């Protein structure tokens, strides 16, 4: 007659790693890391991204006339700019603080386009001839739809021109202007006139006054001229005054805007936009998961799991799987017993110790999930060629946190896996010892997990062991004789 | 006759969490997190903060004439600027590199105000008419006390004016100037004259040259004109030359200054300043604590504990409290209860109790030691055209806060489990040392206790507690009882 | 007749710390921290550093004529600038975006110097008199070799001058120019002429247009004038046009360059450059190590271990050294000592010893693996008006240093405790496997050892070591002894 102590086994081939041992097969486990994504852009909080098509952010927002599909009021959860977009700043020059403009635009939610200064505002000049072969529309010469290239009437001198606009709404207004710099005095004279020329812009809180910086430069997009483009934000209540006697590229249309309550982004990607929804939308695709880590992309909007470099984060929940060892036959629970007597034989799990282990492991998993429920958020702000130091500072920082979090996740998994599997060993040992202490020398150890009884142990003697009430003196005499 | 093994219990209702289970009552514990603060500003290393009252940093340092309460030499451990302060830049315009000025000012310790360029410096011009209704003093038109608004004499043209000052001391000098921009050419002509006009400032190591940017703008504080305000630092030994033919807002008074040996700050707060001292002074109050973490504020000066988001960080030191345990023990953590003809009673095991005390004390101190650094957030400001670096600073500050909060919270959960396990193992060790000695001269009982198969006197029992029992002495007597 | 269970000891005096106790002597250990370096600068990936000697980066790259040792084509893995270097910007003035130039230069690996605009490009002007006593060569007045200081011929007016250059190669070109600002109108007229004067530079992607900002400034290096120096990069395909009627300091020679595929650096150090190679080269010396941590310097190029503040990171691999343990074992970590009629001796248990070796080895390697990443501090410079970003870079660098130092030091304390506990458990397991087998045909002794109640030959003893003993064979012979 005998009783054994053992633990669950099954057909699982899933492995985990621990601090002491690699490739350890276990009976149950949980993958904390999400590796899958749909390669496309979906709506976030039911709001669609804005696809810039063949236009850059600058082409869109300045109104490059190849970008008419985008013209007007828009709203978006994020922006998708195609890497090979060809329609941007078509008449050559520089946009001042371009990178800060993009950061502004990535924080915006909705825009309403409106005519800020109609052509009629500018008297004694030609407002209908400011076009260039650099900015074509259907083969023809054209120009930015948000800017007005004013020139002199051929017969007449360029009049002093003035315009004013007041922001009487509760929304800020994003607007644009520029200063044109011809390549030589002949062209200056033709378009504006000789002498001192100025472009002046004034607000309660910004002042601007500049002139042509004439110089012959190599042609870009077929032009030897250049424009310095500027942008600004006219705050609620503020008023703008414009004066010029030449070289003004005037604001024409502008944008009343709202700032998002949510983090937005400009993604530079060729991925398709489709009719779908995502809780989590990364730069390289949408993720639908309830896992807490993710190795898809560090750049996203919505609610995403923490990004890490790991390929897997497999957390052991069950036991070492060692069949012949463990008992494939148990099935009821994690730890338990196998008995053999005259009434028969069989397996039966110990409910108490099994549940305690379930409760602890469950709590461990949830605690890890809970404590890992924050994300470091990388951002795709841009930096100019004269901003290498801050660009490098941003990169080292983002890689810095990535390395810390990847380390924290991987190390924790290795260490707690070892603990979890040790806890199981200890739980099994505990049951075996409780049986040991009870039977004393009315049974033989066998160094096996099992005990050979020195007496007959019926189905009530055996259940007397499972509830921990055995009674040694009852079989003491019977046992001592067999020797 | 019997001997038992047990562990301490008490009346404690303090709970801790562990990785495996929550709300576990324990006998002793230590809160690592400080949550309390006095809602005020105190002295730090015995130096008081400077209260700017109804002035902004800029109103103060430019010498807005409503800020005379601050005028002159001052010294401070930190600066307190009130959120509603009304006296700042009164004549409209921008201070260039305003945010970098503030960072500088937060790093300064003491200033001494002095006349850098007296009015007599500027010949052939009017130095006594440069006042405005935008900057009022006692119902009158006035102007910044540290700047001089020079205009042309009506009858005469604005002479080329020159002035020079040499820093012959060992302290750097913080000084200010500006360029005035009238709204139109009429005003430009009246005050300065037409033609190209410049303001040029030169040092051994910096040059500045700028002109009027004339533009008709909406009024601000009743003025259509603007000033671009500038600041700079004249180093020891250096000389400043000033040259202008118009539009100059000249430095008048300036500040010799010392840089602090300590970290300083500008706090934007309404909290009161009081007669008190603080080792640790945060933006939302003073902390007096020997704890190593703190959830009050990430911004401070002095020596403060590490900031974390946690509401609590309770580290178990004692045992699971299950009164099970013996409320009767009291002497120590682990021990014995005996019963014989001479009587009964509890007595702690000194050796194993002290070893546990030493380990737990060492663990606490080790954690304290390794957590004795702080990440320091700063309240530097960023302009509207510095959103990228501002966001970079924010993500970084939140980034370290999240790593430290994680490290602290997880460590507490994990070590709480280990600490309570260690206690279990220690109790079992004692019980086994007794088992091994008595063999079959006592019965286990599966109880923690042992029923002796013989009589065990107060010397037999103390023979167990020191680990020298002698089995053969009672071997016969024990085997007879069956 | 007896059998004992014990563990290895030796003469080791090496100590480690754990979370529960300090200064614990152990039998084997490994130091994870590298503290040694060679105090010199070596080649990295086969390429030598460039030693700037008595020149600053700027003196070199502008071609200060006292820097002819450096003149022409050069290549380097990193740059070494000496702290007391004197030959820099000799004619006083400011280099615009100087700090960003240095970052660029640190990222470059080869340059080829070439004449971009020969003197003949500028007609109707004096190209052979642009020298100053501020920039001496062999006692004589001279000038930067990469710039050309053009002045008017005395008899003639300064002609409009033009030049153009097109980059027809695949490499970018780094070039320089400047605008001269004389101290007064007399000198302006003498050198260039009166009236409006301009310096215009144009590319497909950049435009520049500026004039003299005339002002009398204190003399620096004997000069009241100044030059604003500029730099830029002409990309492959681009063409540069230059137009001026005065005040132009023209590019003369420039540098075609390649960008390194590897991180480079400018080290400010007096350490000697020698004939050696380093995998890892830090600012304070070369490191050759296989260790994973390092407390030498946070600034480096090449492949270096992670920087931390620690003085030591000693990881226990072996046992607590208590000679207790058996100095006599030597064969392994855990094992047996037997005594019978055939003799006596020690013998390690191979199975349990190997399992422990495998786990500890795996632990060490896992730690090494997970610590195989480095945060890299950089020595970019920041101007006086960049205190905020400079402080941001510093707090960030110190932030990660503190996190990694903590992670390393805490991990070592915690795993040391686990490692030493694992050994205790392994020994106990063996002792119990022998207890269970012999039952009461041996006496425990409470000692680690077992006195056999019978004769146990060299086959009886090996019958214990493989776990197959057979109690009934000797059971009777036991019960006799009573
Ligand atoms: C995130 O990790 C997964 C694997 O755990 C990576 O996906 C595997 O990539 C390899 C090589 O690219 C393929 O052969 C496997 O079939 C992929 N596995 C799965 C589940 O897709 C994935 O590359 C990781 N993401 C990134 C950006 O590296
Ligand atoms: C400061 O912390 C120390 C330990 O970090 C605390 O010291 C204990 O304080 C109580 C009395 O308040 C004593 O009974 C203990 O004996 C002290 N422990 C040790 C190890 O010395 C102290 O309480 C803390 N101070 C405050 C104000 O909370
Ligand atoms: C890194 O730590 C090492 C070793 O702990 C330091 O080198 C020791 O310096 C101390 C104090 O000057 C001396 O007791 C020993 O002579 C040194 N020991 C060894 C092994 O070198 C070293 O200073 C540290 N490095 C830095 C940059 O602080
Ligand atoms: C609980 O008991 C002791 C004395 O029996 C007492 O001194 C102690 O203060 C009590 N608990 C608390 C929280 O005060
Ligand atoms: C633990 O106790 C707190 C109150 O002290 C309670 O809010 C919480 O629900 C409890 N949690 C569990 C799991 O018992
Ligand atoms: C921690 O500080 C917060 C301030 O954020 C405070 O409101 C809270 O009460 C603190 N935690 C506890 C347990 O008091
Ligand atoms: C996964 O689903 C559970 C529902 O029990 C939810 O509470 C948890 O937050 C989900 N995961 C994530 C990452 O939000
Ligand atoms: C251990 O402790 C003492 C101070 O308590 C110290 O002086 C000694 O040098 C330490 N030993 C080692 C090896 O660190």
């Amino acid at each position: 007659d005998k009783i054994c102590i053992g633990y669950h086994a099954n057909n699982s081939t899933t492995q985990v790693d621990t601090i002491l041992e690699k490739n350890v097969t276990v009976t149950h486990s949980v993958e904390l890391l999400e590796t899958q994504k749909e390669s496309r852009f979906c709506r976030v909080l039911n709001k669609a991204p804005l696809d810039l098509g063949d236009c850059t952010t600058e082409g869109w927002i300045l109104g490059n006339p190849r970008c008419d599909k985008l013209l007007g009021d828009r709203s978006w959860s994020y922006i998708v700019e195609r890497p090979d977009a060809q329609n941007g700043i078509c008449y050559p020059g520089v946009l001042k603080e371009a990178e800060e403009l993009k950061a502004l635009i990535g924080s915006i939610d909705t825009i309403q386009r409106f005519e800020m200064f109609p052509k009629s505002t500018w008297t004694g000049v030609d407002t209908n001839s400011g076009v260039t072969s650099a900015c074509t529309y259907n083969g023809g010469s054209s120009f930015y739809r948000n800017l007005l290239w004013i020139i002199k009437i051929r017969s007449d001198p360029y009049s002093l021109i003035k315009g004013t606009y007041t922001n009487t709404g509760s929304q800020s207004i994003l607007y644009f202007w520029g200063v044109h710099h011809p390549p030589d005095d002949v062209e200056q004279a033709n378009l504006y006139g000789l002498g001192t020329r100025y472009v002046r812009m004034g607000t309660e809180s910004m002042n601007f006054a500049k002139g042509p910086e004439i110089a012959d430069r190599p042609p870009a997009n077929g032009q030897r001229g250049r424009i310095d483009y500027y942008w600004s934000v006219l705050k609620p209540g503020e008023t703008l005054n414009v004066e010029s006697n030449g070289n003004l590229i005037a604001p024409w249309y502008a944008y009343k805007f709202t700032s998002s309550r949510h983090k937005g982004a400009i993604f530079r990607s060729d991925l398709p936009i489709e009719n779908c929804d995502a809780v989590c939308q990364t730069l390289t695709g949408a993720i639908n998961t309830n896992k807490t880590f993710q190795n898809v992309s560090p750049i996203w909007i919505g609610e995403c799991p923490k990004y890490v470099k790991s390929k897997s984060l497999k957390l052991a929940t069950g036991l070492r799987n060692v069949p012949q060892g463990g008992w494939t036959g148990m099935v009821d629970g994690w730890y338990g017993y196998h008995h053999e007597n005259s009434q028969g034989s069989g397996y039966a799990a110990d409910k108490e110790s099994t549940q305690k282990a379930i409760d602890g492991i469950t709590n461990k998993v949830n605690s890890i999930i809970d404590k890992m429920n924050t994300q470091f958020e990388a951002v795709e702000h841009e930096f100019s060629n004269l901003e290498k130091r801050i660009s490098n500072l941003n990169k080292r920082m983002e890689d810095g946190f990535l390395d810390v979090w990847t380390y924290n996740a991987e190390l924790l998994v290795l260490l707690e896996n070892e603990r979890t599997l040790d806890m199981h060993d200890a739980n099994v040992k505990n049951l075996h010892e409780k049986v040991k202490s009870q039977l004393r020398d009315n049974a033989k150890d066998l160094g096996n997990g099992c005990f050979e009884f020195w007496h007959k142990c019926d189905n009530e003697c055996i259940n007397s062991v499972k509830n921990g009430t055995y009674n040694y003196p009852k079989y003491q005499e019977e046992s001592r004789l067999n020797r």
